[PDB]
């Protein structure tokens, strides 16, 4: 009887094979002949964009120990060489075929085939990813399209990157959403570069819901009244939050554009433009977009109809080249058999850490839980840890399914509440599941073992990357210890995010939202950091167009366009004229901290930083009931 039959390799599977592989664990892999959108995008020559996330956050931590340097975003051509690099490691344990039910009972599952060939095993993964809509705009994009109008009814990082290649061919863009929360994928803290996945700090929920919230909340819900910020600028880019109803904070299905604000973006490509654009480093930013009214916002309400293919805004009847629906995204599940009969139905909530299902056995779920920011890496290596582990280790097995119906339970109500299913349910901060997922397996550090202070930043502001649980304890990868270093040493041991949340701790909502805006950039969507950029912007689209070999007239006039971009850009027009503390309080806090890095928490004497310093140890808000 084979022990693992694991449907689909692409990404998602490859972290459990290798720990399948450690362990001598018997196992198959099923994967479709066909492959995946990479391979789609490879063959017609369209690897020619890059990660909205980190290379610490979207590369597993065995790659990570050898290739880590620096932070930087990855192409889509080092993603994929990277998915192909493990194919072929693995390919020989790959039987390509495509399993088109799976037949579940109490012991075994019976695979079944396109071909007819079929398979019994005990322990069956899905790790088949997800049919998209979008990925055939993506897949067949047409770039002759030229001074044409387009209409989004949804922001996705997908739409985002469509806007990217479509923008230098002066095609116009309309939103007609319900709103968006975009965030600069890179940000500046003093005058050195972060992604914004190190500045999350998770682990600071155990403190209080109400601080954690506070560091997080002021820049995607409309906190501030600063008229720098985009959602003051732009209201229509505000989205209702009325369905939130957990005091988990930033909730889960919550989703988020990442992009390159035009600043950062200037900072690392200006030197060899052409030379970035086509190795996949695309300008993308969203805010300069609407400043420049190259995109514009529109109701969620406005007047097209979809016959003669027209939107009515102001007084110009809008002939509009193509319509884009909205990003669906459900898991591409073979029919899966109760018992062998009954059709099992797919639900996010219904499942435990998105990987264990209700009334099946020995079935599990990897790649279906994305993450609010950072890779998908970050989420598919510690699933690969909690499969593993549930697999190979009948004790752990017993322990989760023991009560699963009631921890499915305390999940749903710790971080969705009462709130209805939605379509982004899956959605979950990164710092928060990798850390759930250590609790379950074991594999977490304990807040009342810290000694130091350094030992309270590793705790607290050091990420909750996948590979922070892999360092020691039953996982251990060798090289991490050194990655941690690395890490440590190159982000000043993540002392600024630390300091961030004791300038805050004293706070309100309100004085907490108009601190993180007291910046001269502050983080995200500033709109006092776009005007400069202008020159450059021309300069951008001047070098898009001779590496994409576009010839376009920017002598000829689309009128009809400024029109609109006048009716779109009102608010804006008159609260960004009202444009004229947290860069004072991070710059004493980080010399505190980089002082008594080495000292004693324990020791500490009885300003008032030392007080919270030491409860640092004894957090009140660590209690998670579903484990
Ligand atoms: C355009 C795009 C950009 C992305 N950018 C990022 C990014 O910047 N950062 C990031 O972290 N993530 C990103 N992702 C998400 C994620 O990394 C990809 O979705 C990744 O391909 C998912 O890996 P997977 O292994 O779960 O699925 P896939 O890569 O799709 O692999 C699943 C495999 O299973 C096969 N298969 C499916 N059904 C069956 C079946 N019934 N039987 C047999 N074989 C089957 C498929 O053919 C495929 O070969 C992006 C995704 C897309 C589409
Ligand atoms: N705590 C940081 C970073 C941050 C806030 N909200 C976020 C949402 C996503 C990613 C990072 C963040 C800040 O106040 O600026
Ligand atoms: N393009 C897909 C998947 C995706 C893009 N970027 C990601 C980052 C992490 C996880 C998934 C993704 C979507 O947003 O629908």
């Amino acid at each position: 009887m084979l022990e693992v039959c694991i449907i689909g390799f692409g990404f998602s599977a490859i972290p459990l094979v290798r720990e399948l592989a450690r362990t001598q664990t018997e196992f198959q892999i099923i994967s479709a002949e066909s492959g995946s959108v990479w391979d789609r995008l490879s063959e017609s020559g369209r690897l020619d964009f890059s990660l909205v996330s980190s290379f610490q956050t979207s590369f597993y931590s065995f790659d990570l120990v050898r290739d880590y340097e620096k932070d930087y975003y990855p192409t889509a051509k080092q993603f994929y060489e990277m998915h192909e690099r493990w194919r072929s490691v693995y390919e020989e344990k790959i039987i390509r075929d495509f399993v088109t039910k799976i037949e579940n009972f109490k012991d075994y599952s019976l695979i079944s085939t396109r071909s007819g060939k079929t398979y019994e095993a005990k322990h069956v993964v899905l790790a088949t990813g997800f049919d998209r809509l979008m990925n055939t705009f993506l897949s067949n994009f047409d770039n002759h399209v030229s001074n044409k109008t387009f209409v989004f009814d949804t922001m996705g990082d997908s739409a985002n990157l469509l806007i990217a290649k479509l923008i230098p061919n002066n095609n116009k863009i309309i939103l007609r959403t319900n709103g968006f929360t975009a965030f600069d994928q890179e940000v500046q803290v003093l005058g050195k570069p972060f992604t914004l996945d190190q500045l999350e700090s998770p682990n600071f929920r155990y403190v209080s819901s109400e601080l954690y919230d506070r560091l997080m909340m002021s820049p995607i819900y409309p906190r501030t009244v600063n008229p720098a910020v985009s959602y003051n600028q732009f209201p229509l880019i505000r989205r209702d939050f009325s369905w939130v109803d957990s005091k988990s904070s930033p909730p889960n299905g919550l989703i988020a554009i990442k992009y390159w604000p035009i600043d950062q973006y200037y900072y690392h490509f200006n030197d060899d433009l052409e030379n970035y654009i086509s190795k996949g480093y695309l300008l993308n930013d969203i805010a300069m977009w609407l400043h420049t009214g190259k995109v514009i916002l529109v109701p969620s309400d406005t007047p097209i109809n979809f016959d003669k293919k027209t939107i009515t805004y102001a007084g110009i009847e809008r002939s509009f080249h193509q319509y884009v629906k909205g990003d669906a995204e459900q898991p591409r599940l073979p029919t899966i058999l109760i018992n062998g009969e009954t059709p099992f139905e797919y639900l996010y909530r219904d499942t435990f850490m998105g990987v264990i299902p209700q009334r099946l056995n020995n079935i599990y779920f990897l790649g279906y839980t994305r993450p609010f920011t950072g890779g998908l890496a970050n989420i598919t290596e510690m699933q690969s840890l909690f499969i593993h582990k549930l697999i190979t280790q009948p004790q752990f097995h017993q322990k989760i399914h023991q009560n699963l119906s009631k921890r499915i339970t305390a999940y749903n109500q710790h971080y969705y509440g009462a709130a209805k299913p939605r379509k982004h349910d899956h959605t979950v901060p990164f710092g928060f599941y990798t850390e759930d997922i250590a609790r379950l397996i074991g594999i977490h550090y304990q807040p009342n073992e810290c000694r130091s202070v350094r030992d309270l930043l590793f705790y607290y502001a050091f990420p909750n990357n996948a590979f922070k649980y892999r360092l020691k304890g039953e996982y251990a990868v060798d090289g991490v210890d050194e990655l941690i270093q690395k890490v440590n040493d190159k982000h000043d041991h993540y002392a600024q995010v630390f300091v961030q949340a004791l300038s805050i701790r004293n706070m309100n909502s309100d004085e907490a939202a108009e601190w993180d805006h007291s910046a001269r950039r502050f983080a995200f969507n500033d709109m006092r950091h776009k005007e400069g950029y202008r020159a450059f912007l021309d300069t951008y689209l001047k070098a898009y167009r001779q590496v994409e070999n576009i010839s376009v007239d920017d002598t000829v006039v689309d009128e009809e366009w400024n029109f609109m971009v006048k009716e779109a850009c009102q608010v804006r027009d008159k609260v960004a004229p009202n444009i004229e503390s947290k860069d004072e309080d991070v710059n004493k806090g980080i010399r505190l901290i980089l002082s008594i890095l080495d000292s004693d928490i324990s020791s500490l004497p009885d300003a008032q930083s030392i007080e919270f310093i030491r409860r640092l140890l004894q957090p009140k808000n660590y209690e998670l009931l579903f484990i």
